[PDB]
């Protein structure tokens, strides 16, 4: 026939339990501030969907972020909204405080809690092998609570991820691609940057879930404990996947078509080729061991698979040996 289904091997029905509302972020109804509220301070950075501005909130002289969003369509913003008033209070998620409009458009304009990014290059060179592991849990923490409150963020990758390094605070932003998980729905593979679509983007497989958020969790691993960035360098959607398979190689991505009875677009029959999966060790070198681990190596790959089914589960992650140091220590 065709595409064989799949559901999530957790958090599956969590959405369905809970009243319609909470995901039905059509029909949910803005409640918006007064951008009288805040005067714009300076500018932080560029974006795709938004620009940022540091502002005050001048009922309280409060430090705040604005992010002015660029124009999508009503019911992407209302996704937006929905998605971080629900997992507002969450670990390590960005707490959104306002809702307002710009006063020369009317682009709508998000307003969050203040975090200081510590220069996410600057933050590199002094990065332990230590470093990485607790950020590494920190995140995992704000995966496992968004996927357990029904939600995949999507798009997770570094620039989306603000460390506040001085205090060891972290913040999982940027939730303008996240989406409800629900049981048999097809979503867009048109998600998530370039170097860290998983497998299940690239070949076409619409019926996803939370476990894409693990494999580009473990993009940012391997560029990290690797010191390659990206990681998976693909000129394109395309080469994206041949990238991967030249690291993983082409047997157990073609054993995923086939169990899911994927239809490879047949551009790949031309490029795909043949290839054995690498084992790690050829991707360290002097510049990067002190970083690399038996620990971290087993990890990594117990993320990195092409069957979304046979990832780590964030939570599965969060038992992983190589942070027994990390949760030991947090006590
Ligand atoms: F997009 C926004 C949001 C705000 F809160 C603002 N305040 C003053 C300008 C402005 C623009």
């Amino acid at each position: 026939s065709g595409p064989v289904p799949s559901r999530a091997r957790v958090y599956t029905d969590v959405n369905t339990h809970r009243p319609r509302e909470y995901w039905d972020y059509e029909s949910h109804v803005v409640e918006w501030g007064n951008q009288d509220d805040y005067q714009l301070v300076r500018k932080l950075g560029r974006g795709k969907y938004s620009e940022v501005f540091e502002a005050i909130n001048i009922t309280n002289n409060e430090k705040v972020v604005v992010k002015i969003l660029k124009p999508v369509k009503k019911k992407k913003i209302k996704r937006e909204i929905k998605i971080l008033e629900n997992l507002r209070g969450g670990p390590n998620i960005i707490t959104l405080a306002d809702i307002v409009k710009d006063p020369v458009s009317r682009t709508p304009a998000l307003v969050f809690e203040h975090v200081n990014n510590t220069d996410f290059k600057q933050l590199y060179q002094t990065l332990t092998d230590y470093d990485i592991r607790f950020y590494m849990y920190e995140i995992l923490k704000a995966l496992d609570y968004c996927h357990s409150m029904g939600i995949m963020h999507r798009d997770v990758k570094p620039h989306n991820v603000m460390i506040d390094h001085e205090h060891r605070k972290l913040r999982l932003i940027d939730w303008g691609l996240a989406e409800f998980y629900h049981p048999g729905q097809e979503y867009n593979v048109r998600v998530a940057s370039r170097y860290f679509k998983g497998p299940e983007l690239l070949v076409d497989y619409q019926m996803y879930d939370y476990s894409l958020d693990m494999w580009s969790l473990g993009c940012m691993l391997a560029s990290m404990i690797f010191r390659k960035e990206p990681f998976f360098h693909g000129h394109d959607n395309y080469d994206q996947l041949v990238r991967i398979a030249k690291v993983l190689g082409t047997e157990d991505l073609y054993d995923y078509i086939d169990k899911y009875n994927i239809e490879l677009d047949p551009r790949f029959n031309d490029i795909l080729g043949r290839h054995s999966r690498k084992r790690w060790e050829r991707f360290v070198h002097s510049e990067n061991q002190h970083l690399v681990s038996p620990e971290a190596l087993d990890f990594l790959d117990k993320l990195l698979r092409y069957d979304h089914q046979s990832r780590l589960t964030a939570r599965e992650a969060m038992e992983h040996p190589y942070f027994y140091t990390v949760v030991k220590d947090q006590a």
